[PDB]
């Protein structure tokens, strides 16, 4: 409908796949080469389905900060025959608050879904499903089961992936440029 939805759509059309694990279907953001991200609660194993194709997992790393606190991001390298467009230059370098964000989801259940979530707070600590979690972003939208792995963007920035909600608020794990240096 406007420039926020335009940037979100451009990311969804080239940099997402549908990932299936034993714990469900997730929106999965591809970042560069064969490297993608997914919430750690997806429990990635040795094999994953990517757009309903059986795919070997070459590496999976559940990120934690240097306090050894959960970040809820898993970085996955896929045994896929095709690279993602490199979008690392759209990742923030530092922890920050944002205005006018969009949460975008693409699954069997929720295809071509875009949600204007508004203002995003650098919330920090969250007890997420019983697990102490850092670098959480918060937005005042009643997000639901099926939106985990959804991409959070502003115009020109890919800032996080949706990891949970409390019925009134939604929560994303930050994406930082430093996670994807090579």
């Amino acid at each position: 409908m406007g420039p926020g939805f335009d940037f979100a759509q451009a990311i969804m059309k080239k940099n997402t796949v549908i990932a299936r694990t034993e714990k469900g279907e997730f929106t999965m953001l591809g970042v560069y080469d064969r490297v993608a991200v997914i919430p750690t609660h997806a429990s990635v194993g040795e094999i994953i389905y990517i757009n309903d194709v059986e795919t070997r997992v070459l590496d999976a790393c559940a990120l934690r900060d240097l306090t050894d606190t959960n970040l809820e991001i898993t970085i996955v390298k896929l045994d896929r025959n095709q690279k993602f467009r490199d979008i690392r230059h759209f990742l923030p370098r530092c922890e920050d608050d944002y205005n006018d964000a969009v949460l975008s989801v693409h699954t069997s259940k929720f295809p071509n879904m875009y949600i204007p979530v508004g203002q995003v707070t650098n919330y920090g600590f969250l007890n997420l499903g019983g697990t102490p979690t850092h670098r959480i972003l918060m937005y005042n939208f009643p997000t639901r089961a099926g939106q985990c792995g959804g991409v959070v963007t502003t115009t020109g920035k890919v800032i996080g992936i949706h990891v949970g909600g409390n019925g009134a608020q939604g929560f994303a794990a930050m994406l930082l440029h430093s996670y994807f240096t090579d």
